[PDB]
């Protein structure tokens, strides 16, 4: 339930990447301070694009830093319908002004991501598909906290977070290891109980290879539907227990055919990497 | 020139972003080097779609960090016209796997944003403008030094850069100040003379309350453009020392629109906030 | 193999945990530089304590640091037969003396950790058992990586690293979730199909459901051996893919009592709370 | 001095950076279970499972000022522990307590073996007679080194040597640097001017005669055996009077007393802090 | 107004540097929190030099940090007539006295730069000149923005901040591009729109080809009086646009000399180099 | 002790990242100067403009040091400076010489400034036929402490007090707090134990016995004019010849020997850190290609 995402985010954590994100933005003197003055003042924020909004937590935790209070009109995960008042913001002017750029972008960019996401599950719901729709770690450097969250506020899973989440068996690993059977034993090894292991195949042989290793999780990258779903199957059949990804040149507009009953997992690198924000405006319209 | 454009760059800078980054991807055991093992590696960076390459110095700086080192076939800036192989990167295996995703990531996204300003630039040239093409301060929070180089590489200006650099009247400030000329005295005061002050304006009655109060810049913002240049026309002949920037709205389609004579700057939000990452992959051999 | 674990620790990662021991140590004027001065130096580390040798890549990243070099003469995860010539460290006399301290601190807990879990490792295998000996999130405050590592080198699984890792329910998640059907739930919800699930249970009735809800781990946390086993018999029998943890109360001397065939990983507070540091010396000659 | 009044030498400040990098170490990005819980108000008791010194209330504290939740003690820091205890009583949502659980318990644990450890000692020597200081060392996990301190502080133990820019410690190694006791402590007394001590690592009668003659403050008579390590002490005492000395070396909790003497200002002991086993205690949601 | 130069300073900013200097003053135990205890106290700041107040929202923040609290009798930018009691502070009494260094020192160095800056101003002001008395980037490393905040209550321009503000080419610049042409060609590219451009000049000839090639400021650099408004006349004359700043041996004793019409700007490095910093002292006078 | 060996007291790590502090200070961003230099390799020359004591070459060369370029020193730590004199070279491409030339200049100005106000200090003491330790204060610029010490030290003046961790400073304000100077002494001594040194702010003989019968190590006799400063010291190093003596408060450079007697160890200066004038460095840069 997206109200209820906020809870993943420690507050520590929150505070530290505002703080640096203000930092960015205003490194020394805020010279536009003087122009506005500290008189307590009012903003509204609006919503000029459709879409899911997406980041309330990160938007509440800038205003918070600079002594401003949020009052949101719509909870998290709220279609936006524009032109939408969203909330209002309340503090000394000078204070809201300072933090209006570094809120809008973030919101901006997590609502865009949230919108995209839901987008996907929509049209994989739509197909009649009961797996889940999953982003990847193909995020914006340092930025990566709030774009997982907005795949979650839009319904898709984060999945992948970082290199310490379960063992991530590319090509890559396959050609280093000198193949895939070596490459998934040592995955396993470094894995063991606690952690998954997960293999990307270009193959049917290469998936069978991996499954028979004990790979927890198959992806098939970039196969075209049609040699897809024939290769899910046969591996269902012979290793039931072990979960199908697919990925690879997978859009909003293709997703329904990359959807079958054997592929329990859909990511998707656009999601984070082609997702564009959402316009907001947050507009002073009292001061003092 | 695009090559000369890394000496904006601080390596010391580069070295604690770069480090943020992996940390924010490995804060911890880097449980798949185990899978690699540490032989010495290369690997081959491939170029998957078109636009124009950028970022190479944080791709090298990832990996000097990773004790991996780069060689590049095309030149920073250069156009990338796929399926085109674009550099080799050395190392240990697991030192190459470990910057292989922050690597990709920061170059996809400045090469996206890099693309996109090359084409705004070709737009406005194909009009005939020689205006500057500019990016704003819509960038992505903790990411904006790589966001700006990217404009850079594609022939924008990186312009406003965050609220230190020049004194920005916007709608909020006028309403807060209690209108245009009130803001621009106070910013005038808070500019001196080492700043210039820029205001934002939504009417022509604003655009020449700023002009005449003395601003350095005044932005036309959200005007249409059979509005805009008549409004520009004025300010130009009175006050020839104005900079006239437009924005709002403004799109790589409509953008020979806004192009004029007496416009000197566009910007546009779209070069950061709706600019696709370009695909690459690095791949080991 | 103990050799490769070392792998695992990203550069820039020990750097920065490197530096804030230091920093520790050393936050202002280093005072006794000027007693040895800078003259080229060597110094031996010699091993005082038998038990297994762990911490190389961070007493080696300490002294790097410090521009010193360090050549080892045993590898890593190597017996300690005490009094052992283990390595000899160069560079000038101050810094070598400004990194003894933390290199001796680290090597010394890093090597206890490791020799704790070498010995719970031999006595499980000398009880035929081929599960898991595991550590758990019982480290001290800040200094977890060298821990777990410390764990890897002893031939311990780390196990559980952090709250990112896999979903752990406890006793206190049942309590604030109102049940474990409901507890388990949730977590397989926030799971999904990147993390594993464990439900710590402290009956046969708790374990069965947390199965039947479809936790892929079962802890068995603080049961008797003679109940821990007919409980993880049944559970194995009716849910084959369910993995069974146990944990609480286990030491060296008791481990073989909590082998068994149906057991897959036994998990030890001890290995991290209450293992003694080994004694390290850093002689200059 | 008094236990209570110890939390006092902690900055807010210092608490703060250093809880916040303990959270984020066990917690670097999403807290999934925090849906698991819920943010419904909650209270848990902090229970007490070994004998020893309860000891880290203000890192405990502060770890979950840190995540807006509260704590009400029911005895106070320093105080012994006799199992099965009820020490504390947190309060707030739900998933704030249990992000806050783990980390806070390994920190009140090791921060009570060590108080423990100390307390022993002191007792040990309390009961030998003895009117010096047991103290502790630099012999501190790394990056952990506030709350052990503190720890043999809350134990009665002297906290002692903290770091390098605290006294000037002229060891084993410095003497071989320098080329000999005379050169060291002579380098030493000028780098600790007046407003550092000088203490100089001894292994015999001659060494620790050089050291006081050269102007050390502290003796640090290591690794004697008591037959000798009393002796030695005595016929410094006579020559220098001014002179504190510290053993060291091989001590223990079992043969502290024999350590204990008329001449010995000063027992440290690495032990109290390189093996003192955590105490066990759990918090649990009610 | 000095009253209103505080909302310059982010909240955020200034908590992250108290912490450093607090940090830097008491980086273990603080011993010393045992002789005092942590009854309740009050301290009062007391003013024993003449000069100008600076530095409130630091010594303030500081103290915040400490959980104390701060009343002050005199608005920042106060002329201070000694011995004159300032401020009281109140708090737990280690907490008073664990801020008490880094407060006082901040403050005295704050307030010995704006009295140094109001000496100037008052000179220029003397001397019939309507110009901006200047600092420069002339500052204690890491200490920049006390510095510059108290410039500016003292009244004279913060200026050139940082290396992100206006383009300086000075002289080594201009050896390296092979010519002020050259040099300015460059600044002017690099700046674009947003920035402007100064340009270091040590003779009338520099100063043409730096306006020529399009610079804002003109900064004339170590000319004796009789050759500087001669320069500055003929430079305004041909380049009205330009603005002309001067530097190079300036003291409050000589500034009049330096003053003239055609003179926008005059920068003196001694103002943040060489001002003494004045004497405070933070008296706990009660406790419990 | 000698001025050359004194950069041995400054860790390499903790000059890194204080260095690393003040170049993001000073350029937080793009450095849009760079395109105007290029990266050509580059030389420039530094000058001393005034007259004083060199100090902060560590820091000077850990600044260039992080921006790749080298530093050729003509001159040792602790030199005389006789202006105007040409005192070391830097090598490297242009843009990084000229990132690093402010914060280097502005670190060496005043680690100089303040050897410079040290060595003149102890230069008086020793005119006035003085053995004891002039000495600085924690009266220093926040967050540039290291900076400061150091100079201090290069200019033959001790250190002293560092920090609040160094010795147990019992300030005036820590007697009212504690109600007495013997109850604040006392508890004083439990904290200091062993390990640290205790020090007394005494403003009369009458507390100055308190304190030494209380077991301070020092006693500083704060705001004393010479007259009554030098018999207090008599008498009260007669009753406790162990405890040392420190004197302050009011003590200039012209002043000094005044305050210079038998019985005072060490003379503590606010003045050397919070009034010492940067000196006059200039960076030219006379080479490129």
């Amino acid at each position: 339930d997206a109200e209820g995402l906020a809870l993943l985010l420690p507050p520590v954590t929150l505070a530290a990447l505002v703080d640096s994100w203000l930092r960015e933005d205003c490194p020394g003197l805020n010279y536009a301070a003087l122009v506005s003055g500290a008189g307590p003042s009012q903003a509204a924020l609006w919503a000029k694009s459709p879409g899911v909004l997406a980041g309330q937590p990160f938007f509440d935790a800038i205003f918070t830093q600079l002594n401003c209070q949020v009052s949101w009109f719509l909870p998290e995960g709220s279609k936006l319908v524009p032109v939408a008042r969203v909330a209002e913001v309340r503090g000394p002017a000078h204070c809201l002004l300072l933090g209006e750029r570094v809120a809008l972008n973030t919101l901006a960019r997590c609502s865009g991501i949230a919108s995209a996401a839901a987008a996907a599950v929509e049209a994989a719901r739509g197909a009649g598909w009961t797996g889940h729709v999953a982003g990847t770690r193909k995020t914006t450097p340092g930025f990566r906290l709030v774009e997982k969250y907005g795949l979650l506020v839009g319904g898709a899973a984060s999945h992948r977070y970082d290199l310490g989440g379960l063992v991530m068996v590319k090509d890559n690993h396959v050609v280093a290891a000198g193949g895939v059977e070596k490459a998934v034993r040592a995955a396993r090894q470094a894995a063991d109980f606690a952690l998954k292991v997960e293999v990307e195949c270009s193959s049917l042989q290469e998936a069978v290879q991996a499954a028979e290793a004990g790979a927890d999780l198959v992806l098939l990258d970039n196969f075209k539907p049609e040699e897809l779903h024939p290769t899910a199957t046969v591996l269902k059949a012979q290793f039931p227990s072990v979960a199908v990804e697919a990925s690879g040149g997978i859009t909003l507009d293709n997703l329904p055919q990359f959807c079958g009953p054997h592929i329990d997992v859909i990511s998707m690198g656009m999601l984070t990497q082609a997702a564009p924000a959402l316009d907001f405006s947050l507009k002073l319209f009292a001061k003092e």
